[PDB]
């Protein structure tokens, strides 16, 4: 139940309800512009040939070449890929990139595939979808169960097929630094989230120096968010959690020590000098910034009234339900929309694509400054729409993104109204 695509269409329809958009443009936006389903045959280590199902959905390319990652998950469906491409369209539109929306995926369990089999899978996927991808057509990226090594393999296969007739480095992002990689990719999402948190604090008029932050989820995104907050913003990290449990310390925590203790003991549980807590009561501490960077849909009707965070930074992909959205807005809580808070990753991916296209590569400082400018401008545009239209922050972000895409469509002459 609860079809993925249908939910995206519903959301797109809730967004259009707050803005003036023609019916033909909305109907165009409700349909992906191109969907490609291909068979991906690879040779297994036992010599047998197995055929996998691969997807490549390009939702819209009015603003430019489509952008989106490739997922290798056993539960991947065409509907999920279409919904994620639709969401990626708004994600690149809100942060003002010359990109469209795209997405790819292969129905495969990568846990049971060896390195050689994974390389064969990546190369065969490239051989299957070469005709619909390119540096100026469709730029894939890392995603769940996919890493930069697979990006390098895919880029090498694309370069082999294209015969080095153009910027083969720019066809795919997230590559290793040795081959067309970009500095600052590892901490892109956390850096963008930190920039949006700083801008939100500036908007609310509060100083983050010496304040408290709780991060729910301690993956790369959560750990880097906590570390960057403590370093740059000067905030005090109070509570973190893994999939198992959480810890509490009112005097503060050192993210590096927590990470060191997490990989050593396999979990964040039972950290010395800290009190063991659960995610459900961790979301309820009185803090100024709360950053859910974990399992989706963790804030609902049950716990919406108990949130005491002044700012909620949705690092994860939609951890707050729309009814919880309304409840939090009624309480005077500033929410950064999920596809705006974690837009730093796609922005750094765009920077990598620009570097590959141009043949000139930037330093860490230049990438950080450009990311700062882009994220600050996007957040301030969203907040200004919020204030002007008297709508929710998520609604304002949807309004901005759909307005940009609609203007791009009207300029091309695709829609006459
Ligand atoms: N990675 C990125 O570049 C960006 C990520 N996002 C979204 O953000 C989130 C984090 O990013 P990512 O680095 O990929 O995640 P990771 O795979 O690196 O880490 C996953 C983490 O969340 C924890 N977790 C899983 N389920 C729960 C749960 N039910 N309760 C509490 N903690 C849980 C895991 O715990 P444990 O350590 O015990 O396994 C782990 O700490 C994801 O949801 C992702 O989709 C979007 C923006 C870009
Ligand atoms: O870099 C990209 O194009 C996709 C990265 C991503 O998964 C994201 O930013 O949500």
């Amino acid at each position: 139940e609860i079809d993925p695509f249908e939910m995206a269409v519903k959301q797109l329809e809730r967004a259009a309800q707050y803005m003036d958009i023609s019916e033909e443009a909305l109907e165009w936006l409700k349909k992906p512009m191109r969907i490609v389903e291909v068979s991906v045959p690879i040779e297994m280590d036992d010599g047998s040939v197995k055929v996998f199902t691969g997807f490549r959905v390009q939702h819209n390319w009015a603003r430019g070449p489509t952008k989106g990652g490739i997922r290798w998950h056993p539960a991947e469906t065409l509907s999920t890929v279409k919904a994620l491409a639709t969401w990626m369209t708004w994600k690149v539109a809100v942060v003002d990139l010359p990109y469209g929306g795209g997405k790819g995926g292969i129905i495969v369990n990568p846990k049971e595939l060896s390195e050689r089999e994974q390389e064969r899978l990546a190369r065969a996927y490239i051989r299957a979808v070469y005709d619909v991808i390119g540096p100026w057509t469709d730029i894939p990226a890392p995603d769940v169960y996919t890493n930069p090594k697979i990006m390098g393999w895919m880029m090498d296969e694309y370069e082999t097929i294209m015969r080095r007739k153009g910027p083969a480095f720019g066809v795919i992002t997230g590559k290793p630094l040795s081959i067309g990689g970009s500095l600052g990719r590892g901490t892109a999402t956390a850096q963008g989230a930190i920039f949006t948190i700083r801008e939100a604090a500036k908007a609310l008029g509060i100083d983050l120096k010496g304040k408290k932050i709780a991060v729910q989820g301690y993956g790369n995104a959560g750990y880097y968010t906590a570390k960057l907050a403590k370093e740059q913003l000067g905030m005090t990290v109070v509570a973190v959690s893994d999939s198992r449990g959480g810890i509490y310390n009112p005097d503060g925590l050192d993210p590096d020590e927590v990470l060191k203790w997490k990989r050593e003991h396999g979990s964040v549980k039972d950290f010395p000098g800290a009190t063991n807590i659960t995610n459900e009561e961790l979301l309820e501490l009185e803090v100024d910034v709360l950053a859910p960077a974990a399992i989706e849909e963790v804030i609902t009707e049950k716990n919406a009234d108990n949130i005491k965070a002044k700012i909620v930074a949705e690092v994860a992909n939609g951890p707050v339900t729309p009814e919880a959205d309304d409840i939090l807005r009624e309480k005077g809580i500033l929410q950064i929309p999920d596809f705006l808070c974690n837009a730093g990753g796609v922005t750094v991916s765009y920077f990598e694509w620009v570097q590959n296209i141009n043949g000139y590569y930037w330093t860490e400082e230049e990438v950080r400054e450009k990311l700062d400018k882009k994220m600050t401008k996007a957040f301030w545009e969203v907040y200004n729409t919020h204030k002007d239209k008297n709508i929710h922050m998520r609604d304002a972000a949807y309004v901005v993104a759909v307005s940009r895409v609609y203007q791009a469509m009207k300029d091309r002459g695709w829609v006459k109204k």
